[PDB]
């Protein structure tokens, strides 16, 4: 067809919602869970890339792109501008790895590899998965720390290639943030977090007095917290999805993930009063490989020898019935008090027209599992999305 990328990028973090559902469905009641739809995203327009028919078409209508020109162009104009690091210019720091590795007993066309190198900014290579795969994941290991500067250590567990391995896809992205507004440290108390499995634990919960960006749905409530953005043009921030009932949690992701546009309709513009205030800090990594969820929703092309990748190598009898054996991503995140040193001091108008006015105050007290989006405010491209269910962990 044809279609404004405001609306692919709208369509795309629908179904990334999806995603992060069928992820969920796949990990313990009690597990946190991160990941970076972007990413996963970059991942499949590399794979399309490489391929035709019917599975080019079938990543092309899950993507909502119409060609592999438009995924190639929309992942180097937007995309990369996006994931950049922007610690050099006072922003986030963001560090990306991105690399697809194929038993040696194959290679890539040359033209491939340049494409890789030239709109996705990705490593690829040959490895000897017939014979060492043992060796070869501590390689993609290393490879992968030595890209995010030690930041992201393993993105390939134990085990997880073989001899039977043809075709993998390592992906990570490391982002770490300065809040537009510190929290107090010294305000930090223990408090209940309320578990899904009905049991509680006690943890940090930060807290403050000033002004939030929260809004009232019904059912469930959003929080926001912008990023500090110094030089960089970019706006990142993060967004907490709060259901009222303590096991609400399902319920908000199966009504996010069945009403088109959600993302885009529930972003707080307004600092309001808060009365009662309260964020669990939490800090964990969360890695898997996407090839099953995939499949689950549908995406089973890729990884079927039935239609193969046929635009990836350089044999046709060995890309005939070539398919992705995996497709490992990790991603952590980190929530805690750490903000700008570096504020002008407010005016303290609106706190003044307070002292005149009645308002309204609200309530967020995060003290039970609530969804997670870390997302570019220009352009709306979601970085991460998550679901916090236990602090502790």
């Amino acid at each position: 067809a044809g279609m404004d990328v405001r609306e692919s990028i709208s369509l795309q973090n629908q179904v990334s919602m999806n995603l992060a559902k069928h992820v969920i469905t796949t990990v313990s009641q009690n597990s946190n869970v991160i990941f970076s739809p972007a990413s996963i995203n970059v991942v499949l327009s590399i794979i399309a890339a490489g391929s035709a028919g019917a599975t080019k078409d079938q990543i092309l209508s899950f993507l909502k792109f119409s060609s592999t020109d438009q995924l190639n162009s929309f992942s180097s104009e937007i995309v990369s501008a996006v994931l950049a690091d922007g610690s050099a210019n006072g922003g986030p720091k963001l560090s990306v790895a991105n690399g697809a590795w194929i038993d040696k007993s194959l290679s890539f066309k040359p033209s491939f590899k340049q494409l890789l190198e030239d709109s996705y900014k990705a490593a690829s290579n040959q490895a000897d998965f017939q014979s060492k795969a043992v060796e070869v994941i501590a390689e993609v290991n290393s490879w992968a720390e030595k890209e995010t500067n030690g930041l992201i250590t393993e993105v390939l567990p134990e085990g997880s290639a073989d001899s039977m391995t043809k075709l993998i896809f390592a992906n990570a992205l490391y982002f770490k943030g300065t809040w537009n507004e510190k929290f107090d440290e010294s305000l930090t108390q223990e408090g209940e977090f309320h578990l899904l499995d009905g049991n509680k634990v006690t943890a940090p919960f930060m807290t403050s007095k000033k002004k939030q960006y929260v809004s009232a749905y019904d059912g469930f409530k959003v929080l926001g917290l912008p990023y500090l953005q110094g030089q960089d043009k970019r706006q990142f921030s993060m967004y907490f999805y709060l259901p009222d009932a303590n096991n609400g949690l399902s319920d908000l992701l199966d009504k996010i993930v069945s009403t088109p546009g959600f993302l885009d309709n529930h972003i707080p513009r307004r600092q309001v009063k808060v009365r009662e205030f309260k964020i669990p800090k939490f800090k964990f990594s969360f890695g898997f490989d996407a090839s099953n969820v995939l499949k689950g929703l549908g995406l089973t092309s890729p990884f079927s020898g039935e239609e193969g990748l046929t635009e990836m190598v350089e044999s046709p009898e060995m890309g005939k019935n070539l398919c992705v054996s995996n497709i490992f991503h990790k991603a952590c995140i980190e929530v805690n008090e750490e903000g700008t040193e570096a504020a002008a001091a407010s005016a303290g108008v609106i706190k003044l027209r307070g002292l005149l006015m009645e308002e309204d105050e609200i309530d967020f007290v995060a003290d039970h599992p609530f969804l997670l989006v870390v997302t570019e405010n220009i352009t709306g491209v979601v970085l991460f999305i998550g679901q916090v269910v236990d602090p502790l962990h």
